[PDB]
């Protein structure tokens, strides 16, 4: 179910994650990394009010919340080989289990 994204170091990863607006208009969203045998790492989250279009920066991560297109877009800039790993976009609502959007992204940076 994971999709491979093969990129060269220095490139920017862009991932478009649709979300169901009827269900998740007023929910927080997040980008997570999934290290093997560890808890998900939440890398960047949207901010309140959760229904509003937004763009948040957190280090090399950018999350664009585009409800007009029922879309969350994630960008990671200046990729390094050590960014290689499994990631996902989610509906974020702890302590409830995240709802996975789209499909997991297997990022391979060389
Ligand atoms: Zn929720
Ligand atoms: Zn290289």
């Amino acid at each position: 179910e994971e999709e491979r994204y093969d990129l060269v170091e220095g490139q920017t990863l862009t991932v478009k994650c649709p979300f169901n607006i009827m269900k998740y208009a007023n929910s927080q969203k997040a980008w997570q990394r999934l290290p093997d045998g560890k808890e998900p790492l939440t890398l960047v989250v949207t901010q309140r009010p959760f229904t509003r279009p937004s763009e948040v920066h957190m280090g090399k991560f950018t999350l664009k919340h585009d409800p007009s297109e029922a879309m969350l877009q994630v960008q990671m800039t200046d990729l390094q080989v050590t960014d290689s790993g499994l990631y996902r976009c989610v509906i974020y609502h702890p302590p409830n289990d995240p709802v996975v959007l789209f499909h997991p992204v297997r990022l391979v940076v060389t």
